[PDB]
């Protein structure tokens, strides 16, 4: 008997996010980093990886709630779907790059 | 009687971009910080800014081009728009913060 | 219950890319070369893979998710085929140049 | 009385690349950087520049030349022109920091 | 459940051009060679062969694919057949010379 | 009253050439660096420069005296000039390497 959405919204997004192994990880490497010495090549890749998880994040949830609230978008959702997966990939290249604890 | 593409397509993202003075100014800031000393708070923000001016760059450019490709998206431009602006309003305000050669 | 699309998205470039293999190794040489002396021929090699990986799997998920968007294109699809395969087999000699730890 | 298409070929890609500006600092950069000393972040940048006008005027020629040789496109005559106005701006990118002689 | 075309891709070129034992060779050769002394005649061959392997896996791949893209051709295939196969050909000759580990 | 064909072939492929004043300056260059000391990356960018003016003399001269030889083949020229055009594209690069007496 508790119809609230706090706990939908959180779920929601959690699960459109999915990338709590990805932050995660992402925390202790840019903790890491500084605190042993000066190295700027990956604390980079770090500031980029999470910024475009917001993007893609940003975009996915939108359209995957609903495609018909505007009077027509057909073709057009495949151009979203075809921004979103180019930002993920670039995300896995980075990803890859900063778990070489190398540039 | 040249009828090529090159000098059009140069023209054409160079007046969609023109980023010239904004990246200018990002060249010579991401040269002297780190040819002074460490500091690493600075080529974040740069590294950021440049990142953001593609994102909106690639996206302006393809709807100016056209808009009626697709079957129907006229409500659908302004979430572009919107898209597209927000990135530029973050653009400004990093370019203010390294511009004060501080955080 | 989980109607989500990230980790659809993660997938699907996941396996239009299945670079892991052929990035990974490209981490450990740009890795250990600088590590142990200055050598540039072989970090441009690594650089070039890399672009180019990404361009192919740019060209290739557009058009492997559809094929129909356009009025008509079917012998066109035959010419950015024709690209991507180029791409590949570049992609392909710099990977065996690098492999040989030298030029 | 000389209906050769020698003479013809070599102005066609020559307007249609237009280049020479741009590779021939390329390739001073690209001698006096090397001549002076050991630094590696501006060599890369001069090949991939180098790498992307390239692609860029392979793209240009083909569909400059014709669009009706098959048998319908109309609307992916953007996306070519769409992905060769990106490789241009990466280009303009890439060509303003190797100019200010430093990353 | 994977209906992606990178593996298709990399298969269909690495099955066309089937150089990984003739490139492999090359890159020891031309390491071997400047590594041991100043030897000039070996690494022009080297070059060359690379070149034409390029060029004739250019040639081939195109008309594999398809012969009846254009309205009709018939008697030309012979000709790109023609032209290939004398790259082959030019391509075992300078294969057989630098194998002779002289001129 | 001379109807030979010996000075028409010559003149012909002459005009269809046209690369005198560019193989009189490789040979020069290639003659001078040897004689001066031992460079290795010039002369190999003479021997690829002089091989593809070959390949481009070779397509240009067949099809520029005719086109109808074959049942039908009107599509396919451009492809050939295609392919013609992007050799002499790397001929005016490597060109404008060499002229640089350097890298």
């Amino acid at each position: 008997n508790h119809y609230a959405s706090k706990k939908s919204a959180a779920e929601s997004m959690l699960d459109i996010a999915l990338l709590m192994a990805n932050a995660s990880q992402l925390k202790a490497v840019v903790e890491q980093g500084p605190s042993f010495a000066f190295y700027v090549p990956l604390v980079v890749l770090i500031s980029i990886s999470l910024v475009l998880q917001i993007g893609v994040g940003v975009l996915l949830i939108f359209l995957v709630k609903y495609d018909l609230n505007n009077p027509a978008k057909h073709a057009k959702l495949d151009f979203l779907n075809n921004l979103a997966t180019g930002l993920v990939f670039i995300i896995v290249v980075v990803n890859i790059f900063i778990t070489a604890f190398g540039v």
